[PDB]
Parts: structure tokens; C-alpha cells; sequence
């Protein structure tokens, strides 16, 4: 058809790959993966175009809930009907329905008409103005994100009454176009030669070769013959490893490490040595090598695409068997591991409930730990990991009693399913049992910790796995999920070792929303014009002066086929956002090395709401960042599930690119160094430098608003002193510190995180003690706040570390190591009782403090 090969254009262009690179691997696994995914994304497809008005309502526009609502005050809203300039301004509850404000626009609507309306409430929802958001269900107004926000903002909610026949059409309009345990003899293989080696002549070539399961060695590393320093290296030797064929794990992997010596390290290489049928693998690899930058387990298990310049490692895998061998299937273990003994004393029982309550352990321990296996199944069901850890992966007959308990495991909590995605967990079935205890996430939890889950995706030994089709299936039933899934697939596919498996599932996603992929489509060609955009300013910058290179960025941006690229789409930073006409004349550019664009929208329909701003930025790796923002989105959910409100700013940050991303614009907010240059002719120029924040405020906050945001100003500050304390933000100045006209404080910039002390500034303190020199009530106030946000961290510490673990797969290069994770542990005290660790945050506070006063005492 014509349709499928422009289909399969459109899909290219996307995702930045083109289909035929594919095709041309003429590789199975990749073939089968297409296949499979392409048949069940298309599957979630049909589904969704016969959903229910009010299911399509939760597939296209998620409800955005306050974090206190998931698991009395009086307010203006302003109701208009679809395509009606005239609206109705009533006074409802915070605690009334949408039905009641729908009965309400509806009764309104009935007297204006003189008509005794037909239309009942049900048959409508409530969309936020200019906006791809909808308020609907049996949920009090004040529940509502958007609601709440308007609330404490003191601007009054805009909404349109929308009928089901027009959700209904918009359905329409989107719819897809019509016997290995017999083998006891030792593993080993053949290195035979090497390809395209480059070292120095005068050293020699080793070939340093381990097996692994995850993390744990299965038997000792084995190293090769040393052999003279040549780009052909020729080897043909036996490499044989303490280990039989018949207890080689399903998860078993080969890892190569070639380096030169006199340590010169030069490349590696890693090969599953099952394929993905099962099939323990036979006959001649040539495995293309990564470089270096000695062992790497984690490292991906396909070789390097870049054949023409990569060195290259052939191997031979002997022939175990004169038939194909298949590791044995789930019933053959089973009925194994059926087999075994189960009987300790009632002291003993003590020292196993203190172990598995307590993780690091002695062998002794470890021992009772696997004597004890069924206990820990029955009693202590939550231990699996501590079980796991314990099992000898080496030994089959182990795997298959671990396996057998497995089996019968009962579903764990999310949290505990977190820390078995971790790469230390490489069964296959642990891997499944995980994803079939994930399956209970909400999508507000699966949206929080959808970043670590694509980066699980980089420890993955197969392309067809479940988290693969778990991800596939939440992101075609949730557009807002699929929206950031693609997002974080595609800001990466200039990775080579991620380009493949990262392309397919794209394109699966694709096949599965042919209309949500024109939408991205729409998105990337408004990308493509900022990034050609900010390449000109970059240029025109280096030459002219900035009143020049503004308007020359005006004038090109003022171009029909720019003007076209850059308006009408939804936002990449949240797909609830549309960025409908570019206002030109206020677009700019920062004068920051990389020049990054300053873009600014407006919006008729939404009115003030439409008014919304974007940075592109282009030359800085914006993941780190990223990464930091939705840490401290995820603090500011826990503490709001707490009853505390920090007031918080987790403003957007989306890498869509190789070092190319947006940053979401917080309108009527300054830096600190801004408002403290201290300007003259100003409303806020202070006859000492310390009032210059408080006349700030005071300036845009008159009377009494003036309390409200100092109150705004201390609650924020308490929640970013210890957000950038638990995560180690350093190089905090003036300049990366922010202030809402609101009276909240906020940080840019996270360029720098996990120490790579706390801190209280007393320009800060001023503000919070209301411009006097001592105010211990004010001052103290804050204390209880820090206190307060600090002890509800630290009781979801493990979340935060098993969020951390997941995210060691991302390539971060402050967060590559455990040493880096040491800074998370440490401040977050989790060894200490929480007496304890409030006594270290207290001193360490009160240090800061005592560092804040030696700037008090001039
Ligand atoms: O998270 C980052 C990373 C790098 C730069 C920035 C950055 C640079 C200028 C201005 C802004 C603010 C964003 C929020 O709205 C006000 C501007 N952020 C933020």
C-alpha cells in the first residue's frame, strides 16, 4: 500500500533510523521482535478506538490529581460551551463535584437559551482552557492539580463544557488508518585471532576473559597467552574456565577484555551465551569491540555497529552435543528443585529474623540464609532479594530449588519490585517476577519512575523481554506515558549501543499510534527549526551586538516556514501544554555560552494560562539535570503525602537530543543576583544590600500579600536547603538560585550533584526573620520545616536508593560508581535510628548556621 510505505517514512523520520537499517541486520531476533511488537501494539490499537468516551477521556488526558488525593472554601469558576465566546462566572465549593459545576453551566445555559435543556451533566467533561487537560470524575474540585494550583495562586479556574459526541469525534479523527544437565564437562572456548588491534609495538596483547552472572563471577576469570603487539593478533588457543556446562545459568554471559602490557586498555566485548530461543550457542564469533575508557559485565551483550573501525575478537564455541541444546524449560526445573530438605533452633530462628530484618553478610550467614530458604518464602516473603543474593547461580541444581520457590513467591510491594530490577537480579524469571509485581503501578507511579525503567532497558540480555512489552502496553493505554517513553527513547538514538534496541521500540510505539506519531512528528520539526534557529544566534552573536542578533532572530523566526514549524504543538516538556502562536517580538536568547533560546507562546482560548515559555538549549547534556528536577518532583509528592506543602518549583526538563533539550519557563521569577545587583530608579533599592530581597518582595507583594509571600519564601527555602542536602547540589550561587514574584525560591542549573555540607545563607535568613536582626520564632519555624521535609525523606530513603541503583545504567558520570551512591546513604542516615540521624541533621544544620553568622558578623 501507499499509505504503509509512507507510514514507514514518517516512522524513519521519527525516530531518526531508517526501517531498511533494520532489514539489512537480516538478523531473527531482531525480525521476530518487529513482528511480535508490531502485532501487539497494533492490538492495543483496536482496543483503544472502541474505548468508552469517558476511557478514551483516560487514555488522551490522564487526570493531573494532588499527590494528598491519590491512593469548606469558597471559589470563582468561569464556565464557557465549545465553540461559545460567552461564559458563566459562579461561586462553587472546594469540596463540590464536577457534575455539580457541570449541573450548574447547564441550568445557566437553559435560562440564556429559554429552553428547557435535554442535557444532563453525565454526557460532559470539563476541559482546562487551552489546555490538553480534562477535570472529570467523582473527585472534590480542590483535588484536582489544576484546581488546587488556582487556589493558592488566587487566579480563577477557566473551563469549557465539552459533549461526549465531540470527545467522541476526537476518538475518530485518531484512529489508525484502515540435555544441557547431562554436559558435565568444563566450559571453555577457542580464542582464535584479533582484527584492527591498535596498541604500542613495544608491549604485548592479553585477552583477560570471565564468566558472569550480573555482578558475581561464576568461576575465576581466565587470561590469554601474552602475543607480540600487532593489528591481526593470532591466538588459537583454549581458554577453559572451572565451571561444566550442565551449571551455566539461562542468564550466563561471556565477557572479553583486550588490553596491551609492558596496564593499556583497548577495548571489550560481551556475548550471552544462550541465545534468545534458549539455545546454548555453537561454531565461530566475531565479536566487534567497545573501547575503553578491566572487565565490563554490564556493558551491552551486541556488538559495536562501527565494524569498519571497531577491533574485532574471533572465538569459537565448541560443539557440547551432536544435537542442538536448549537450556531446560520451566517444567524441568520445577520438578527438580521440587526436591530437597527443609529445622533449626528457636535461637537460631532469632539470628535468621535479625539477619533478614537487618545489607552485606558472612559466609556463615549466607549459609543459614539458603538452609532456611523456605522460611524465608513463607515468613519473611519481602527477603527475596537477601535469598536471592545467597543462591549459587553456579551450581544448576541450586538455581532450580531457587527457582521452585520462586514459582510459588507471593507478589511483592512496588518497592520491593524496584530493587529486583536492579542488574545484581539477571534471571530471566526473577526479571518476569519483578515486571508481574510492577503490574499494580499506578500511572502517576509508573510516570514518577519511568526514567530509571527505560534505563533498566540498557541491562537488558534480549530484545524481546517483559519490560519491553510492559512499557509497550502502559504507553499505548496512557498517551501522557507514551508521550515521555518516546521521549526518553529518542533523545538517546545517537548512542550506537542503545540506537538499535531503542529504534525498535519506537517503531513498535508507532504501529501501535499512527496519529500520536504525526503529533511527534510536529514536535521534532519544531526541534529542527530551533536547533537551525539557535545555530544562527550562536553565529550572529560572535559577530553583532545582542539588539542586532535579536532582530535578525526575529526575522527568521518571522519566515512562513518557521512561523508554521514553531506554532500549533503540543509541548515536548508536557503534552498537557500546547504551545499554540510563537510571540516573536518576545522570544530571545540568553547570553550563556551555548546561546540557548528564550521562546515565548500565547494563546487566545487559554487567555493568561496560554502565556507560556520554553528554553532550547543546545550544546550542555541536559540528562543530570533531568534526573535532579524529577528527585525533587518526587520529594515534593512525598511531602505533599504527608500533608506538608513545601511550595516547591519542579519546573520541566526533557533531553530530546544529543545535547539538546527544553527547559520549562517559570514566568514572574528572577534570579537572586538579578534583584541583587541592586539597580538605582528601582521600587526595591535598599540602603544595605541585605534588604534588597525583602524590598523585592515587598514591591511585588503590597499590604498585606507581603505575609503570604515571605511565608511562600520560607516554606520553599526549607524545601531547597534540604533537597540540595539529601542530593549533594554544590556550586549554588546567586546566579542558579531563583525567585518567584510569589515569594518562592527555587535552583536552576543541577549541573552538579552527590557532593561531586548543608547550607543557610543569610541574605536568605533576613527575608525568613521579616527584615529584623533577631526573630528565633521565625527562624525556628524554618527549622521545624527542614526537620520535618528531612524525616519524611528518610523513611522513603530505599526508594530513593533503588532509584538511584536503576539509574547507574545511564552513563551519568557522577552517578558511576557505589561511591557515588555512599553520598545518597550518607545523607540520608539510613544505618541510624531516626534519633539518630535528626542528631547528625541538627549538628550539621547548626554548622551551617555558625557559617551563615560569619557573613552575620560584618
Ligand atoms: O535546569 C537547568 C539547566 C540549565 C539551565 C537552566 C536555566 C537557564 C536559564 C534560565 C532558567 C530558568 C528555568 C525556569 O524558568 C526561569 C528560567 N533555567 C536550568
Amino acid at each position: 500500500d501507499r499509505v504503509k510505505k509512507l507510514i514507514n517514512s514518517q516512522i524513519s523520520l521519527l525516530i531518526g533510523k531508517g526501517l531498511h537499517e533494520f532489514d539489512s541486520l537480516r538478523d531473527p531476533e531482531v525480525n521476530d521482535f518487529r513482528t511480535k511488537m508490531r502485532q501487539f501494539c497494533e492490538e492495543a490499537a483496536a482496543h483503544r478506538q472502541q474505548l468508552g468516551w469517558v476511557e478514551w477521556l483516560q487514555y488522551s488526558f490522564p487526570l493531573q490529581l494532588e499527590p494528598s488525593a491519590r491512593g469548606n472554601r469558597a471559589l470563582l469558576v468561569n464556565v464557557k460551551f465549545e465553540g461559545s465566546e460567552e461564559s458563566f462566572t459562579f461561586q462553587v465549593s472546594t469540596k463540590d463535584m464536577p457534575l455539580a459545576l457541570m449541573a450548574c453551566a447547564l441550568r445557566k445555559k437553559a435560562t440564556v437559551f429559554r429552553q428547557p435543556l435535554v442535557e444532563q451533566p453525565e454526557e460532559y467533561a470539563l476541559q482546562v482552557n487551552g489546555r490538553h487537560e480534562y477535570l472529570y470524575g467523582n473527585y472534590p474540585l480542590c483535588h484536582f492539580q489544576y484546581i488546587c494550583s488556582c487556589l493558592h495562586s488566587g487566579l480563577t479556574p477557566h473551563l469549557t463544557m465539552v459533549h461526549s459526541s465531540s470527545i467522541l469525534a476526537m476518538r475518530d479523527e485518531q484512529s489508525n488508518p484502515a540435555s544441557l544437565w547431562s554436559l558435565e564437562q568444563p566450559f571453555s572456548i577457542e580464542l582464535i585471532e584479533g582484527r584492527k588491534v591498535n596498541a604500542d609495538e613495544r608491549m604485548k596483547l592479553v585477552v583477560q576473559a570471565g564468566l558472569f552472572h550480573g555482578n558475581e563471577m561464576l568461576c575465576k576469570t581466565v587470561s590469554s597467552s601474552e602475543v607480540n603487539v600487532c593489528s591481526e593478533p593470532v591466538w588459537k588457543q583454549r581458554l577453559e574456565f572451572d565451571i561444566s556446562v550442565c551449571d551455566l545459568p539461562r542468564m550466563a554471559r561471556l565477557c572479553f577484555a583486550l588490553y596491551a602490557v609492558v596496564d593499556c586498555p583497548i577495548a571489550w566485548a560481551n556475548l550471552m551465551l544462550f541465545d534468545y530461543k534458549d539455545q546454548l550457542k555453537t561454531g565461530e564469533r566475531c565479536l566487534y569491540m567497545w573501547p575503553s575508557v578491566l572487565l565490563n559485565p554490564a556493558g551491552t551483550v551486541r556488538g559495536n555497529p562501527n565494524t569498519e573501525s571497531a577491533a574485532a575478537l574471533v572465538i569459537y564455541l565448541p560443539e557440547v552435543a551432536p544435537h542442538p541444546v536448549y537450556f531446560p524449560a520451566l517444567e524441568k526445573i520445577l520438578e527438580l528443585g521440587r526436591h530437597g530438605e527443609r529445622r533449626i533452633t528457636e535461637e537460631e530462628q532469632l539470628q535468621l529474623r535479625e539477619i533478614l530484618e537487618r545489607g552485606e553478610l558472612y559466609e556463615h550467614e549466607k549459609d543459614l540464609v539458603w538452609k532456611m530458604r523456605h522460611e524465608v518464602q513463607e515468613h519473611f516473603p519481602e527477603a527475596l532479594a537477601r535469598l536471592l543474593l545467597v543462591t549459587k547461580w553456579n551450581k544448576h541444581e541450586d538455581v532450580a530449588q531457587m527457582l521452585y520457590l520462586l514459582c510459588s513467591w507471593p507478589e511483592l510491594p512496588v518497592l520491593s519490585a524496584l530493587e529486583l530490577l536492579d542488574f545484581s537480579f539477571p534471571d530471566c524469571y526473577v526479571g518476569s517476577f519483578a515486571i508481574k509485581s510492577l503490574r499494580k503501578l499506578t500511572d502517576d507511579e509508573l510516570f514518577q519512575y519511568l526514567l530509571q525503567l527505560v534505563q533498566v532497558l540498557k541491562y537488558e540480555s534480549y530484545l524481546d523481554c517483559e519490560l519491553t512489552k510492559f512499557l509497550l502496553g502502559r504507553a499505548l493505554a496512557n498517551r501522557k506515558i507514551g508521550h515521555f517513553l518516546f521521549w526518553h527513547l529518542r533523545s538517546e538514538m545517537h548512542v550506537p549501543s542503545v540506537a538499535l534496541r531503542f529504534g525498535l521500540i519506537m517503531e513498535a510505539y508507532c504501529r501501535g499510534s499512527t496519529h500520536h506519531m504525526k503529533v511527534l512528528m510536529k514536535q521534532g520539526e519544531a526541534l529542527s527549526k530551533l536547533k537551525a534557529l539557535n545555530d544562527f544566534v550562536k553565529v550572529s552573536s560572535q559577530k553583532t551586538t545582542k539588539p542586532q542578533t535579536k532582530e535578525m532572530m526575529h526575522m527568521c523566526m518571522r519566515q512562513e516556514t518557521y512561523m508554521e514549524a514553531l506554532s500549533h504543538l503540543q509541548s515536548p516538556l508536557d503534552p498537557s501544554t500546547l504551545l499554540e502562536e510563537v510571540c516573536v517580538e518576545q522570544c530571545t536568547f540568553m547570553d550563556s555560552k551555548m546561546k540557548p533560546l528564550w521562546i515565548m507562546y500565547s494563546s487566545e482560548e487559554a487567555g493568561s494560562a496560554g502565556n507560556v515559555g520554553i528554553i532550547f538549549k543546545n550544546g550542555d547534556d541536559l540528562r543530570q539535570d533531568m534526573l535532579t528536577l524529577q528527585m525533587i518532583q518526587l520529594m515534593d509528592v512525598l511531602w505533599k503525602q504527608e500533608g506538608l506543602d513545601l511550595r516547591m518549583t519542579p519546573y520541566g526538563c526533557l533531553p530530546t537530543g544529543d545535547r539538546t533539550g527544553l527547559i520549562e519557563v517559570v514566568l514572574h521569577s528572577d534570579t537572586i543576583a538579578n534583584i541583587q545587583l541592586n539597580k538605582s530608579n528601582m521600587a526595591a533599592t535598599a540602603a544595605f544590600n541585605k534588604d534588597a530581597l525583602l524590598n523585592w518582595l515587598k514591591s511585588k507583594n503590597p499590604g498585606e500579600a507581603l505575609d503570604r509571600a515571605i511565608e511562600e519564601f520560607t516554606l520553599s527555602c526549607a524545601g531547597y536547603c534540604v533537597a540540595t542536602y539529601v542530593l549533594g547540589i554544590g556550586d549554588r550561587h546567586s546566579d542558579n538560585i531563583m525567585i518567584r514574584e510569589s515569594g518562592q525560591l527555587f535552583h536552576i542549573d543541577f549541573g552538579h550533584f552527590l557532593g561531586n555540607p548543608f547550607i543557610l545563607t543569610y541574605d536568605f535568613v533576613h527575608v525568613i526573620q521579616q527584615g529584623k536582626t533577631n526573630n528565633s520564632e521565625k527562624f525556628e519555624r524554618f527549622r521545624g520545616y527542614c526537620e520535618r521535609a528531612y524525616t519524611i525523606l528518610r523513611r522513603h530513603g530505599l526508594l530513593f536508593l533503588h532509584l538511584f541503583a536503576l539509574m547507574r545504567a545511564a552513563g551519568l558520570p557522577e552517578l558511576s560508581c557505589s561511591k557515588d551512591i555512599q553520598y545518597l546513604k550518607d545523607s540520608l542516615a539510613l544505618g541510624k535510628t531516626e534519633e539518630e540521624a535528626l542528631k547528625h541533621f541538627r549538628v550539621k544544620f547548626n554548622e551551617a548556621l555558625r557559617e551563615s553568622w560569619k557573613t552575620k558578623v560584618n
